[PDB]
Order: C-alpha cells, then sequence, then structure tokens
C-alpha cells in the first residue's frame, strides 16, 4: 500500500519564504506564516485566499490554533507571540517575556495555555486569556526548535540545538526525562497516542522514540536535512505514514512501520520547510522558502 497524492493547487501571496503552514482543528482553513511578517488565511479544500493578518514588527517562525479554530498564536523574531482572533484579525494579546527571537509555538488541547520556545533557550508556558506567562523553564542550553503538547495535555516535549529532547509536565514544570541526549535535534511532536515521539536531527534522520521505554523504535531517511528545522507529521487519516519536508524541495512520505519511502512529492523550488497533514481528509499542505514561496495541497485516494 502507498499513497498517491497529487497536486491540486498552489497558493501564492506572501512576498518572503513561507515558515509554517497549519491545518485548523475543524478542518477548514489553512493558516501560513512568513518570514513576510503576515499570517495568511486560505480554504482548505479549494485553496481560496481568505484574508492576511498583519501586527508583528518583524517575520514569523511558526502559527498554531487553538482547538476550537477561533484563535491563533503566532511566534516572531519581535520576540513576542500574539494571540489573533481569526474571525475579526484582531491582536487579542500580545505575549511578552522571552528575550530572544519566539521560535515555535502550540495550544495545549484544552487551549487555555500556550507553549514556546526561543532562542533564549527557554520555554515559557502562558495563559491564554490572561496573555500573562504562568512558567518559564530553563529548558536547554542551545536555541529550542520545537514544543509541542501531548493528546491531554499534560506532557510537553521539547527539542534544541543543544542536541537534547526533553519531556516536561505541564502543571509543574519539571523535567520528567531527557529523551535524546549528538546532533542538533531538530524538531520534535508526540504521536497522535501518545506514546511515541518522532524527532528529526540534523544529519538526515528521523527517529520514533517509545517515550516510556526511551528506545528508538525505527529511522526514517532518505531526506535531506542538514540546516533547517523541518515539520514531520503522523499521517493518519488513510494509511500510517511518516512525512516529512526536505532540503531537496521534496515531500518525503514514509512508510511509519516498514520505513520503505512509499512517496515523494515534487513541485517545489526550495527547501520545503513545512508540511501539515489534514485532520479529516487525506490532504497535505506543503510549504517552501524564499525561491518558491508557495504552499501546495495534494490529495490521496488514501
Ligand atoms: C523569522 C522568520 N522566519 C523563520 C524561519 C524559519 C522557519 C523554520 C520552520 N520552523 C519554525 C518553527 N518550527 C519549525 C520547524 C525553520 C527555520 C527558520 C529560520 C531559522 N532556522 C535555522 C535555525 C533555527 C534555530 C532554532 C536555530 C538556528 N538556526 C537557520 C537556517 C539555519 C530554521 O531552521 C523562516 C524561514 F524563512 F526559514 F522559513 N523565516
Amino acid at each position: 500500500v502507498k499513497p498517491n497524492y497529487a497536486l491540486k493547487f498552489t497558493l501564492a501571496g506572501h512576498t518572503k519564504a513561507v515558515s509554517s503552514v497549519k491545518f485548523s482543528p475543524n478542518g477548514e482553513w489553512l493558516a501560513s506564516s512568513s518570514a513576510d511578517k503576515l499570517i495568511k488565511i486560505w480554504g482548505a479544500y479549494d485553496g481560496k485566499f481568505e484574508k492576511t493578518i498583519s501586527g508583528h514588527k518583524l517575520g514569523i517562525s511558526d502559527v498554531a490554533w487553538s482547538s476550537d479554530s477561533n484563535l491563533l498564536v503566532s511566534a516572531s523574531d519581535d520576540k513576542t507571540l500574539k494571540i489573533w482572533d481569526v474571525s475579526s484579525g484582531k491582536c487579542l494579546k500580545t505575549l511578552k517575556g522571552h528575550s530572544n527571537y519566539v521560535f515555535c509555538c502550540n495550544f495545549n488541547p484544552q487551549s487555555n495555555l500556550i507553549v514556546s520556545g526561543s532562542f533564549d533557550e527557554s520555554v515559557r508556558i502562558w495563559d491564554v486569556k490572561t496573555g500573562k506567562c504562568l512558567k518559564t523553564l530553563p529548558a536547554h542550553s542551545d536555541p529550542v526548535s520545537a514544543v509541542h503538547f501531548n493528546r491531554d495535555g499534560s506532557l510537553i516535549v521539547s527539542s534544541s540545538y543543544d542536541g537534547l529532547c526533553r519531556i516536561w509536565d505541564t502543571a509543574s514544570g519539571q523535567c520528567l526525562k531527557t529523551l535524546i541526549d549528538n546532533p542538533p535535534v531538530s524538531f520534535v511532536k508526540f504521536s497522535p497516542n501518545g506514546k511515541y515521539i518522532l524527532a528529526a536531527t540534523l544529519d538526515n534522520t528521523l527517529k520514533l522514540w517509545d517515550y516510556s521505554k526511551g528506545k528508538c523504535l525505527k529511522t526514517y531517511t532518505g531526506h535531506k536535512n542538514e540546516k533547517y528545522c523541518i515539520f514531520a507529521n503522523f499521517s493518519v487519516t488513510g494509511g500510517k505514514w511518516i512525512v516529512s519536508g526536505s532540503e531537496d524541495n521534496l515531500v518525503y512520505i514514509w512508510n511509519l512501520q516498514t520505513k520503505e519511502i512509499v512517496q515523494k512529492l515534487q513541485g517545489h523550488t526550495d527547501v520545503v520547510i513545512s508540511t501539515a497533514c489534514h485532520p479529516t481528509e487525506n490532504i497535505i499542505a506543503s510549504a517552501a522558502l524564499e525561491n518558491d514561496k508557495t504552499i501546495k495541497l495534494w490529495k490521496s485516494d488514501c
């Protein structure tokens, strides 16, 4: 079994590299952030441009949706995060505290909290309602490349250029495990069932780790990844795949269990820095850096 993702739409509008794309949890929208300091919202199914959201004073590295699809948070080189009301485009809150670029962000599933990671080597946990920083974790000794809550919000996983992946208790901020401890760990994400962690290292390697046992279960290679932090994903709407961007301008798709490459999606003209999987349909969004600046939507039968 192999998917057959085919290109359906190319979305143009950003004037610099696109940094992150994310589907809304209700499946209706794709949000994109860019070095051009803008967030753009597009229809997830037909790619139609919906709106531009502006306000950050420097480029944006990352965006994330609340579970009810009504809020976005963005992480910017202006050292803030901003919380946006998607319907109005208005900035509801500016989250101040980080002392260097904010690189990565995520709501918890409850969406009462935001987690952020920064070039200042800290992980911060923010109250969505008030905009106040609740906790600052001295999480790493180099820039934080990823922060992600698990499926019930009780855990946070972080990764860093210091070579480490750490798992944190949300409630207390205490470190439960140092899972990886070494080249930079450029990306980390919990699996949908929370039992595994997908971890990228800047040596052409993606690894599936059993979080409870602390053991690498699978290794995925083939893609080019020596420079950039690239978003990877568990695709679960059809076959069980691993999806990643790549510095050779392709989207890579692997069989999660066999580790074989099952598809490479060709079309982008620069580094594919971001991929995202639709919540209910076999749809992938990909986005590329400044020689391309587009977002592409792909569809598969499985
Ligand atoms: C501010 C506007 N902006 C930000 C980015 C952006 C976006 C992503 C994708 N990303 C966002 C959050 N999570 C993920 C996976 C990865 C990177 C970057 C630029 C920085 N770097 C490297 C780097 C990262 C770190 C942590 C430390 C040291 N170097 C640097 C190139 C060597 C990335 O890899 C872009 C752009 F154009 F590249 F898309 N524009």
